[PDB]
């Protein structure tokens, strides 16, 4: 019986672009781990896919993952976009480079390592998680010590 894991994601900056951060919730076995940080100067975007990027990294080992974000960004590239960018070398349709492809690549690369079960939350409304996610985002986008260097 493989280990299973709920991740709660959420990100955005305190005014977009600039300072922003993440946070992230993972729950194992009843008990809650916190994650978060900020950037001097990013975008929502970055925030939102960072924030599941960074959840998943933390798995040491094969897990079975219940991700859940309102994040439409994330979902729309999750559900459509890495599909079809991945067959044109990461190319848009309109010959034109994928944005923040770094972190996708880097979102890719980290679902491959488990089996993940999404969920598209339509927002903080009757999700607590998700919620606390976004105070945690705010917190440490109020006090940012890490450089987004991909942005």
């Amino acid at each position: 019986m493989l280990k299973r894991v709920e991740i709660f994601t959420d990100g955005s900056c305190l005014g977009n672009p600039g300072p922003g951060g993440y946070g992230a919730i993972l729950r194992y076995r009843g008990r809650e781990k916190t994650f978060s940080a900020g950037y001097e100067r990013t975008t929502n975007n970055r925030m939102e896919l960072m924030a599941a990027i960074v959840a998943l990294e933390a798995l040491k080992e094969h897990c079975e993952v219940i991700l859940s974000t309102d994040s439409h960004y994330v979902r729309k590239g999750i559900t459509e976009w890495i599909h079809n960018w991945k067959k044109r070398g990461w190319k848009k349709a309109d010959k034109k480079p994928v944005k923040n492809v770094d972190l996708w690549k880097r979102l890719d690369a980290a679902l491959g390592r488990h089996k993940i079960k999404w969920e598209w939350v339509k927002g903080h409304a009757g999700h607590p998680e998700n919620e606390r996610c976004d105070e945690l985002a705010r917190a440490a986008a109020m006090k940012p010590k890490l450089e987004d260097t991909g942005y």
